[PDB]
RNA sequence: UUACUGCGCAGGUGACGA
DNA sequence: TCGTCACCTGAGCAGTAAC
């Protein structure tokens, strides 16, 4: 067993002589870093200023002399390494600092892609795609108790349209509504100027503007987004444009794919190693071996968790390693107890889509047949219901109507339901042009609002989805059917876990930031989800209707304390029973929040039981990546020479970075989509230092199980449902807070068991 | 807004300290 | 009020759906 990292060992001196002096006000640090520039590295920490002489010659410095040892206090050399790595690469210019980030000098993938697919155009040479390397010096533990410093290498692509705006007009590219950014930017200033309304003389007209309502064509380029790229190129190349993207895709894979990335990291290391890195003029550092995660000798830095089982009965007999293979065979987890076996479902659609909807509904309810083995049985027989009655609600509305769409939908729903009687759920079909209208006239959010107020949960769908070719539709209907069943109060599947303790609660927090435009300032909302341990199973609990970011810390403990009281009454804990509480979020909580949570929970359950509490954070966007060299990968498809997910660690691999931090692999070769897919990056799982429960390996495995618990999809989610579901609830409820005639009254009455947020 | 995955860009934000 | 280490969020395009 061995997993290789994207980092290199850094040999540092055992000791270093530093000059220190008390400096309670950090305000004076910036001026001193300038005064001593060139001769001293300077660093502020815990009320004191530290000075490392990096070059002989004055000026001089006062204070106590102390020997800072690397093994004990690695943070000083780690910080110094940020600057020293830059100085060691003078022919590479820093596009950003800490981490030190720079670009490849020779390579440019659009040029190479033009040659490879054989395309040619004038302005093509003004669309630049340049590899981007970052070097992050990070502290890690080979074994518990000992800390070292490693330099980790990450690669990205810099997309940039330096083409002038006057050129893109004359070539027939419509610039109306494209975002625009500055060329020179600009001691700490903003880049985003605004959107393009039209161009005057040597002047652009900006709506949704960040500052001024206009700028010179010279002081403004398009932002290097996919959107802007695809929009420009397609107008300059179509239909030969798709040929360029496949070509560009091949080039990028030349840096992103496992073997390629491993190679690129290897080559980066040799280059950094080829000379000593001058920490000072007399003090040297040196890049060593590629850092590994292994169980070699005293080290215990890698394990593979078992496969996640999907469970479809209360005992645990019926199970599978995939959700859909399991559901097809056994049916949903709660079939025996599922109350409503003849659900009436409202279907709201533009009258002009009648025929296309009927077929989609036919496929959904009654299946696509054995020719399309992804979705054969159809919703009814799949979930083990008697039947599904549709109440058809056509809407006199057209895609071109972008101001009256929402009132037309709501009028039609209102008038339909007035007769009709009670409906248990609804499906709403949307025009592509209506899907992203502002919330004041968006039919998605307004129908959602109306129907959720009335206690009717909805699964919505856009017309391009309804019109998918059969081969895609079958997978679409898998997800559609799973979510709809869950919105009808269903429990499709669970994941295995054998209870070691008498009860286990996991609560998660998710964040949404809402805004009508980029210019407009973003308002923050928060959601809370809960997962319980059961007999052999994890069970999704109740969900918040509380919303605002302010007092989020209070909302957490109220959810926790109220739930703990409910759990204690329900399960009636014995003296000496252990209760565990775990918190998940994408950010760490404050120490004061942890202390407060801990106190309130502890006293609420009382002294009769033992309380274990852990506060976990989950990162997607860190500098670590895992490489498994024993992984040959899988056929890109049955059955070619190309392979996908080469060098990709198995799903469930857990690597030890430190005492509080683990790396979790989630995307196996099986799940990786195609040959050009980059090497996956693992989830970083971090335990808050004030946690009373400590087994982070267990918690990393628990987080993995919770990615399989999502009923949005048949395939696992990117993050555990505790956070993911909470983000969805934060977005919806945040958006609904601005829709008139919205009430949450039914969220814990008619919708109490509905997973309406999927 | 069936989703998953990936990526680009943009905005910044979080925690810890004194 | 600021240093320091860290990485989150939203929008949108494109390819593919775990023996
Ligand atoms: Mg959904």
């Amino acid at each position: 067993r061995q997993l290789v990292s994207n980092g290199f060992e850094v040999n540092l001196p055992d000791q270093v002589e530093v000059i220190v002096r008390d400096l309670p006000d950090p305000s004076k640090v910036k001026e001193e870093r300038t005064r001593l520039m060139g001769y001293w590295f300077v660093h502020w920490f815990d009320g004191k200023l530290f000075h490392l002489r990096i070059k002989a010659g004055g000026p001089n410095v006062d204070g106590e002399h102390r020997a800072i040892r690397t093994a004990e206090h690695p943070w000083l050399l780690r910080a110094r390494l940020d600057d020293a790595l830059e100085e060691a690469l003078p022919k590479y210019a820093a596009v950003k600092k800490r981490p030190f980030t720079f670009l490849a000098q020779k390579d440019e993938l659009i040029d190479a892609a033009a040659t490879a697919a054989g395309l040619s155009h004038r302005l093509l040479n003004s669309f630049k795609v340049i590899p981007r390397f970052a070097l992050s010096p990070k502290i890690y533990e080979p074994v518990d108790g000992t800390t070292r410093v490693g330099v980790f290498v990450t690669i990205g692509m810099r997309y940039d349209i330096e083409a002038s705006l006057r050129d893109l007009l004359e070539a027939g590219i419509d610039l109306r509504g494209m975002y625009v950014v500055r060329r020179k930017r600009q001691p700490g200033e903003r880049g985003l100027l605004g959107r393009v309304r039209a161009i005057s003389d040597d002047m652009v007209q900006l709506f949704e503007e960040t500052d001024l309502a206009s700028v010179n064509v010279n002081d403004a380029k398009l932002e290097g987004s996919k959107e802007n790229f695809t929009r420009c190129l397609s107008a300059l190349l179509g239909h030969n444009y798709k040929k360029l993207l496949n070509a560009l895709d091949d080039q990028e894979a030349g840096y992103r794919t496992g073997p390629r990335f491993d190679d690129a990291v290897r080559r980066m290391g040799e280059f950094l190693a080829k000379k000593p890195i001058r920490l000072a003029d007399n003090i040297n550092a040196q890049v060593g071996d590629r850092i590994v995660f292994s169980n070699e000798g005293q080290a215990r830095n890698v394990r593979l968790a078992p496969k996640v089982e999907y469970v479809f009965d209360r005992t645990g007999a019926k199970s599978a390693e995939y959700a859909w293979r399991g559901l097809s065979q056994f049916g949903p987890f709660d079939r025996p107890s599922f109350a409503n076996r003849s659900p009436r479902i409202l279907v709201v659609y533009p009258s002009s889509t009648q025929g296309k909807v009927e077929n989609f509904l036919s496929a959904f309810r009654d299946g696509m047949g054995s020719n399309y083995s992804g979705f054969s049985k159809g919703f009814v027989d799949l979930m083990g219901l008697t039947k599904v009655e549709f109440v058809m609600c056509p809407v006199e509305v057209s895609s071109a109507d972008r101001n009256g769409a929402h009132t037309k939908y709501n009028s039609a729903i209102e008038d339909k339901l007035a007769g009709a009687g009670e409906v248990h759920a609804g499906i709403v079909v949307l025009f592509e042009d209506h899907a992203r209208l502002p919330d004041d006239r968006n039919p998605y959010i307004h129908t959602k609002s109306l129907l959720l107020t009335l206690g009717v949960p909805t699964q919505q769908v856009r017309m391009p989805t309804v019109l998918l070719e059969p081969k895609s539709l079958q997978y679409t209907l898998q997800n559609f059917s799973i979510a709809t069943y869950a919105k009808l109060n269903g429990t499709p599947w669970t994941v295995n876990h054998d209870k070691a303790i008498n009860d286990e609660l996991v609560v998660g927090m998710g964040l949404a930031e809402l805004s009508g435009s980029r210019t407009e300032k973003r308002q923050r909302f928060v959601g809370i989800t809960t997962v319980f341990a059961g007999d052999g199973s994890y069970l999704l609990g109740n969900v918040s209707k509380e919303c605002e970011y302010e007092g989020y810390s209070d909302a957490i403990r109220e959810s926790m304390t109220g739930i703990l009281r409910e759990l204690k009454k329900r399960n009636n804990w014995r003296p000496g029973d252990t209760v565990r509480v775990v918190f998940h979020a994408h950010r760490p909580l404050k120490r004061v929040d942890v202390a407060s949570i801990v106190f309130e929970c502890t006293r609420e359950i009382g002294s009769d039981q033992n309380i274990q509490m852990a506060f976990v954070t989950v990162s997607h966007d860190h500098p670590f990546v895992l490489i498994d060299r024993s992984e040959r990968g899988l056929e890109a498809y049955k059955g070619s020479t190309a392979r996908k997910g080469v060098f990709a660690p198995p799903r469930g691999a857990i690597s030890r970075v430190g005492r509080l931090t683990r790396l979790l692999a989630v995307n196996s070769p099986q799940l990786i989509k195609r040959a050009n897919t980059p090497l996956p990056t693992p989830l970083l799982v971090s335990l808050h230092p004030d946690s009373t429960f400590k087994d982070v390996d267990y918690l990393a495995e628990q987080a993995l199980k919770f990615t399989s618990l999502s009923w949005r999809s048949t395939l696992p989610a990117a993050t555990p449902v505790t956070i993911f579901y909470s983000e969805r609830i934060a977005e919806l409820l945040g958006r609904l807070k601005s829709i008139p005639n919205w009430s949450s009254a039914n969220l814990n009455i008619k919708l109490k068991w509905s997973r309406w947020f999927l």
